C-alpha cells in the first residue's frame, strides 16, 4: 500500500501590530514539528526574544535559524526577518516583544 | 497497518525564457516543504535574487545551497546552477530576474 | 492516496521532584525517534548526566543539544534548559541526578 | 490512525561493466528523493562525473558524499566507493565514466 | 485523511558474544534507514571494523557517528559504545572482530 505523503500546516499569530513591549499569544505545539516566524511592521527599532514555555509557565531562550543568511540565534533586533525553529519535543512557544519603536507583527506558520 | 511512503511533487516555472528584468510567477507553497530551482538558459551575464514573500507582499532575501559546491546563498551571478531550499513555513517563494544579457529560465521541483 | 501526516508524541517523568541523587525513571524507547528533556524546578545546585541504557543495563553516556545555544553535550550543571536526543536506534534513555541541593524536575517529550 | 512508515526503493545500474568511457544509463528520479551509488569493478583507473541532468539534457555537476570519510565532491578518481546524493527535486541523474582502463561498474539504490 | 507515522524498527545480532576474531553475520538493509549499533561485553581489548558490502561481497570502510561525542571513525578500539549509520542506500552491512580479547557483543536496532 503506497500513500503519498504531506504534512500538516496552520498559521498562528503570535502579535497584531505590537506598539509596546509584551509577551503577546503561547503557540501550543500540540502535533506540529517546525515553526517558521516572519516578523514584520514599520518599526524602526525593535527587540524580540525567542523562548520555549513549559506546562509551569517556565521560559526557556530558544534558538532557531535565520533563512536570510543561516545565523542562529535566541534574538533578534531587525524585521523583515524568518526565523526557523524545531519545536516538536515542546510545550509551547512564546515571542517576546522586549522593546519596540513603531510596531512590529509576528507571526508563524507551523508544520508537521 | 504498513504503508511504503512518496512525496508529492510538482514542478512550477518562475520564468520561461526571461530576457529582462522580472520578479516572475510567485509559488504559494502550499503543502510542500522542499523546492530546487534550476537556473538555465543562454547568456552572457545574469542575476538572480531568491526572496520569501509573505501574505502582505514583503520580500525577504531567502538563502539556499548550491547543489555543485554547497555553498550558501540568497542569490547568483551564475547560469547551469541547481538551488535548494527550505520552503516548509513559507506562504510565497519567488526568484527576481535583476538583470540578464542573453535568456534565463527558473524552473523548480518541489516536494512534500 | 494521500494522507496527512503528523507524529506520535507523549511525555514521560524521569523524576519528579528529585531533592537527592537517583538514576530515576527509565523511558523505554519503543516507536520514538526524538526526545527532549526539559530539566526544572528550583534547586541551587544540580549535576544530571544523560545515558542511553541497553537490554542488560549497560549505561552509555549519551550526548544531545542544548535547543538555547545548539552547545554539545552528555551532561549538564544548570536548570531551565531543554535538550534534545536522537533515540530511534536505543532501548532505554536515563537521566542521572548525580547531585542536587534543592529540587530537580526531568521530564521529555518523545516524538516518532 | 497509525501507520508504519516504510520508503520505497528500487535499484538502478548505470554502467555494467564499463571498458570505455560513456554517459552510461540516466535515471528519471520519479518519486525518489536519495541515492546512493556504489563504484565496483575491477578497473585499475578511472575517472567518474556525477550529473543532475534536466528536461533539456544540460548536465551540472552534481556533488555528493563519501560515506567512507564524509568528503564532498562531484566527481571520483577511486573504486570501492559508495556516494550519497539529495535527488528529491532533480529529474535526472547520470553517472559518466570520462576514462576507464578495465571494467567499472556504477549501481544505485534509490530510497523515496 | 490524517494518519500518525511511526517508523518499523527491527533488531540484529552481529556477533553475540565474539571471544576470537570474526566478520561475524551480515544485515541485509531491506527497507530501513538507520542503523545504531551497540558495542558490549566484558573484553579488556577489541578492535571493530564497520563495512558496507555490497551484492558481490566487496567490502567498503563505513564512517558512522559515535553516540557519546558526536566523533566520526569507521573503526573502534572501545566497547560500551553506540554508533549510528545512515544504511537507506546500502544492500550489506557487517561489524567484523579484528581481534578481542574477552566477549564482545555487537547488536544493532534498525529504523525506517
Amino acid at each position: 500500500n503506497v500513500v503519498i505523503t504531506i504534512p500538516d500546516k496552520t498559521s498562528f499569530t503570535f502579535h497584531e501590530a505590537a506598539t509596546s513591549p509584551s509577551e503577546g499569544e503561547e503557540f501550543v505545539v500540540g502535533h506540529f514539528r517546525e515553526l517558521t516566524v516572519k516578523i514584520s511592521g514599520s518599526s524602526t527599532s525593535r527587540e524580540i526574544k525567542f523562548y520555549a514555555v513549559d506546562e509551569n509557565g517556565e521560559k526557556t531562550a530558544l534558538s532557531g535559524t535565520n533563512k536570510t543568511d543561516f545565523q542562529l540565534g535566541s534574538s533578534t533586533l531587525n524585521t523583515n526577518e524568518y526565523w526557523d525553529f524545531d519545536i516538536a519535543g515542546l510545550f509551547k512557544v512564546m515571542f517576546e516583544v522586549v522593546s519596540v519603536t513603531g510596531d512590529v507583527t509576528v507571526k508563524g506558520i507551523v508544520v508537521s
